[PDB]
């Protein structure tokens, strides 16, 4: 059965890299397509800006917060890989949603943590992953340190398929009102950090959105939706790969890409 070569390709991938491969896709429901290890924790990573944005979605549908509202900071908000943060430094602010898109198409580290300074911290990261029915992803820490990854560490995982049925939830589940539902789309789609990941493994004709992430540790991932022979999927990566090289681990997501492709061919 296509569910049977799916696992022994993912398994012959994780004997010859030595690594670990977390994979759930599910349907808009959040109904189970394929998995393997999809119930393990791995550390999320840059993963959680895709929720951390759509959190802040959440608060602009309900008025809590204004997308155009202006976050001031300082020098010692910048820290490792905040592209877009260092340039809007001297002007001395970035808006709501300049700071959201950035995290999530830039994996901006600095953008993400002006964001978290907003929304109530790592805390009200965990809560807003409840709200929408994840009762597995937590938020213990801001950029960097939560991507350490220390090996077996709790904080800051989640498992595949929690995290596929939150990335359902946030696009088909009805979690966002329509407009913003539309603009995080569209950002995953346009995001600049995937070229050499999931989405090119894929066929080029599937609609693909995603958000990356990268630990220390070996830790590769790659999370998001896509739309083959008119059906739409949610998607969640996570790799585990300690010895292989950074383009390695790229290569591993990307051939992940090319196994669900597969499955999906297959499935009736
Ligand atoms: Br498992
Ligand atoms: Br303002």
């Amino acid at each position: 059965s296509e569910k049977l070569t799916f696992k022994t390709d993912l398994e012959k991938l994780e004997r010859e890299k030595a690594a670990q491969i977390g994979v759930a896709i599910v349907d808009p429901q959040g109904e189970i397509v394929a998995g393997h290890r999809m119930a393990q924790r791995f550390a999320m990573c840059s993963t959680f800006k895709f929720p951390l944005a759509a959190l802040v979605f959440e608060r602009i549908d309900s008025g809590t917060e204004r997308g155009d509202r202006k976050l001031s900071y300082g020098p010692d908000m910048i820290v490792e890989w905040s592209p877009a943060t260092e340039r809007f430094l001297a002007s001395g602010h970035m808006t709501v949603l300049e700071a959201a898109q950035a995290a999530v198409q830039l994996s901006d580290n600095g953008a993400t943590n002006l964001l978290l300074r907003e929304i109530g911290g790592p805390a009200a990261m965990t809560q807003y992953f409840r709200k929408i029915g994840d009762s597995v992803s937590r938020l213990d820490r801001k950029e960097p340190e939560m991507s350490d990854n220390t090996p077996g560490d709790l904080r800051d995982t989640t498992t595949p398929i929690a995290m596929a049925r939150t990335v359902a939830k946030v696009l088909y589940g009805g979690a966002l009102t329509s407009t913003s539902t539309h603009t995080i789309e569209r950002w995953l789609i346009g995001n600049q950090t995937g070229d050499a990941t999931l989405r090119a493994g894929f066929p080029k004709d599937w609609v693909v959105g995603e958000k990356t992430g990268t630990c220390a540790n070996g830790g590769r991932n790659d999370i998001g939706f896509f739309k083959a022979q008119e059906r739409d999927y949610a998607v969640a990566v996570y790799t585990t790969a300690p010895k292989l090289s950074a383009v390695e681990r790229d290569e591993l997501v990307a051939s992940v890409g090319q196994v669900i492709t597969q499955l999906i061919l297959s499935t009736d």
